[PDB]
């Protein structure tokens, strides 16, 4: 039966249930990652008190981006076009 056998990571498997936060989204994003897999708080002690997962919220240099990397490119090259 498939289904059961063929269960491999989606698309956008590692940032997909990360939710949009401006504020330390990392530690937001992983506090939904494993809301979702269902794990209540008390069943993990120091498990769910300290960590992160990569959100949708944080671009790949590092710095916490609002609208997409090609939408922020898009915000300075359109700034900077004068009259021909």
């Amino acid at each position: 039966s498939p289904a059961d056998t063929n269960v491999v990571p989606a698309k956008d498997a590692p940032t997909t249930n990360s939710p949009p936060s401006t504020t330390s989204p990392n530690q937001a994003a992983a506090d939904a990652n494993q809301q979702q897999a269902g794990i209540v708080s008390s069943q993990s002690g120091p498990n769910a008190v300290g960590d992160s997962a990569p959100s949708s919220s944080v671009n790949n240099d590092g710095d916490i981006i609002t609208r997409p990397t090609s939408d922020s490119i898009a915000a300075v090259a359109n700034a900077t076009k004068p009259a021909a």
